[PDB]
């Protein structure tokens, strides 16, 4: 499909059988989801952005369902404010930028 | 032009006469600069990101060129990590999100 800007870019995503609400983010290099449980084990990291850093957890090979289509990647959990789907799964699902 | 993700979507940008570049985002709902001088009188505006708030300056109807194209829009200014073309902007352009 072909999202416009005018409105925040929210899609439904799917993982861990959990249907969740997340934001389609270029200006964000990986994918980081509010609290929640995932399997395997995990390392800590930190990520900065506009306010400062956050502590999060890093999970890999994890598979999302981003409209449908089926992604594997690192997914970061933490005190985000929102769901946010960035750039190390958007390659995967072939999400570009044009104008 | 259609930008992949596999790195960072910066891009060139024009503003007062100095090339400057920044990052596509479309996480962000407005455009934020790191400090520098603009025309005219600003306004408050707090911005809420990743790790908490930032105070910026918020600029109005500020010429901007981003990849050529020229847009004039709300521009806001302060302790950004990074130059941040947001949606008030992207939307000039005529920037989507496609896959
Ligand atoms: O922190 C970032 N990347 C980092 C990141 C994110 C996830 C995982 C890893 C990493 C590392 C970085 O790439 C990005 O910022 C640029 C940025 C880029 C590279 C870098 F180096 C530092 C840096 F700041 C960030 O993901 C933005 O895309 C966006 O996040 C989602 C979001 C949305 C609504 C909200 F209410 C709160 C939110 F958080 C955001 O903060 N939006 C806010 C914003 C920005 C500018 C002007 C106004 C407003 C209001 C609101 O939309």
């Amino acid at each position: 499909p072909q999202i416009t800007l005018w409105q925040r870019p929210l899609v439904t995503i799917k993982i861990g059988g959990q249907l969740k609400e997340a934001l389609l983010d270029t200006g964000a290099d990986d994918t980081v989801l509010e609290e929640m449980s995932l399997p395997g084990r995990w390392k800590p990291k930190m990520i900065g952005g506009i306010g400062g850093f956050i502590k999060v957890r890093q999970y890999d090979q994890i598979l999302i369902e981003i409209c449908g289509h089926k992604a594997i990647g690192t997914v970061l959990v933490g005190p985000t404010p929102v769901n946010i789907i960035g750039r190390n799964l958007l390659t995967q699902i072939g999400c570009t930028l044009n104008f």
